């Protein structure tokens, strides 16, 4: 047949760069798109960093293989040229409705008929975007996790409009780039992982904010009770407290009470979690 | 000082027997109370079984130590005699409000002033029972997990009335019988562990019932995403599907929809989980 060969990634931020690099590392012809030459310069820095991480952390990356993947990546700040022969476009632009709306409007026009579109969006449903694409049969979500080389799940989630054959092609692509395809059958805000994790972290937050128990007690209870390696608060530190704060602040009232607790006790003290070396725990 | 030495366990069922045995194994003077001689005969069978499990599974139980703990246990079907010199009474009678109400009414009268009372209740708050005890300062919850020798958490949870010194004595007792004391500061339905686990299992159930993803997909997502050894549905099988059914049937509407799903697809087919060798998974 034909299969996916040319992949364009829109956006070269934290996830955009990991997606493009993982994809290049697995032999696909990757184009990295971003808005201007300065953004593309930064993208190149991220790729060089990722090549270094892979050579130390990823099977098969040693002895120049990651550096070769680095060298094969194409850079473009011209959307029309970036997607001109694209089999797959993975959209990883900022989590902005209007910004994504603008992109898919243009993308739908500029991209050849064959091109499959996939959003990496965490908070926007593909149904919120499918309209702006102009090709609902070729639109779906392909959702990655930060540090794709280790957290290698790829959540595949389409709309009722998505073409079954497109879906399966994206599933095969995901396996081809070393991911574990997590196949959703219907749209769900938060996909699978976030749908499972948020309720756990919310329950932990509630226990803390209502003064039922301290973080350490809550965590050891979870590790002993389920055999899990890390408790909810260790997980908060990994997620990053700034991130947890933002998410909780736009959630229910109990979670908003947690946000204030984070803001007062951690964020305002510079204790942001694993990143700064200290959050609920000191590292 | 004095400390806890004489412990009476009320009820010799699944948890009553494990509590009494773990306590006897750690050198305390244990009396096992139950309603009649036939119940006490069954209790003795459970203890003999537990001694066997310990000798294979528990450090220090080999070479007759567990058999010696077995031999030291006293049996009583006379409540007054059973608690006559009790320092601690652990209540593990059926999860029946009126049945527990009846017990604490009598217990409060028959037990010497020194006696601390602790309920192992999963669904009834100590505040729902504290009134019937007559000694609110000496009443609190000490909540164990099935298979106490491996899941060795002991959740300690009192009322506003509970005496701080009693609480700490129960904490020390818990450590003395080889448990990890999980100290709650305020009453909370479900203590810590259940408070964390139910929301996770509910979210998994919702994903299943609404047809978002299958059990296997949901489980691998959790294991990969959090590094957990077992996913929600593996956990359901361990909990037991009959149990999950009962709990879900008296929960919210989404959970009740899950109960029906369990009833139709698993319970009615004899697939009850780990116990029967097959639930969501085949073992
Ligand atoms: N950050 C995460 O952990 C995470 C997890 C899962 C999914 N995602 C999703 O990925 C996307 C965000 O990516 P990120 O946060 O990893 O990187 P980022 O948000 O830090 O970077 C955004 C990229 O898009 C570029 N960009 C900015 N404006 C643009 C525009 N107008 N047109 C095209 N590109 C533009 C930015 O310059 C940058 O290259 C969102 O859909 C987000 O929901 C992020
Ligand atoms: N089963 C669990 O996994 C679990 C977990 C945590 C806490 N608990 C709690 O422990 C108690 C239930 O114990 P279990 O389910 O492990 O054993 P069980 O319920 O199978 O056995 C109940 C024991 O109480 C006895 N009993 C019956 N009527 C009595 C009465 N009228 N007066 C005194 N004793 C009576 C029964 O004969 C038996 O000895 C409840 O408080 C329950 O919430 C159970």
């Amino acid at each position: 047949m034909t299969g996916i060969t040319n992949v364009t990634v829109l956006g070269t931020g934290v996830l955009g760069s990991q997606i493009a690099f993982q994809t290049a590392f697995h032999g696909f012809a990757v184009t990295a798109y971003d808005i201007n030459t300065d953004a593309l310069d930064a993208a190149k820095k991220r790729f060089e960093g990722l090549a270094a991480v892979y050579e130390k952390e990823v099977a098969g990356a040693a002895d120049g293989a990651a550096q070769k993947a680095l060298g094969g990546i194409r850079y473009s700040d011209d959307l029309a040229q970036a997607v001109k022969d694209a089999d797959l476009v993975i959209e990883a632009v900022p989590e902005s409705l209007d910004l994504k709306r603008d992109i898919y409007t243009k993308l739908g026009e500029l991209a050849p008929a064959k091109t499959i579109f996939a959003t990496n969006s965490s908070t926007l449903l593909p149904s919120d975007l499918v309209g702006y694409t102009g090709r609902g049969d070729k639109f779906l979500a392909l959702h990655f996790a930060n540090h794709v080389w280790v957290n290698n799940t790829a959540e595949v989630m389409g709309t009722t409009k998505t073409d079954p054959e497109v879906y399966q092609q994206v599933v095969e692509f995901a396996s081809a780039i070393g991911m574990v395809p997590i196949e959703l059958k219907k749209e769900k805000a938060g996909y699978v992982l976030n749908s499972l994790l948020v309720p756990l972290l919310d329950a932990a937050a509630e226990l803390l904010v209502d003064g039922i128990a301290d973080p350490e007690t809550i965590d050891k209870t979870w590790r002993i009770g389920t055999g899990a390696p890390k408790g909810p608060f260790e997980i908060f530190d990994i997620v990053g407290l700034t991130t947890a704060y933002n998410i909780s602040s736009v959630s229910g009232p109990k979670q908003r009470e947690f946000a204030a607790y984070l803001k007062e006790n951690y964020i305002d003290k510079g204790k942001l979690g694993l990143a700064t070396g200290e959050g609920f725990y000191r590292y």
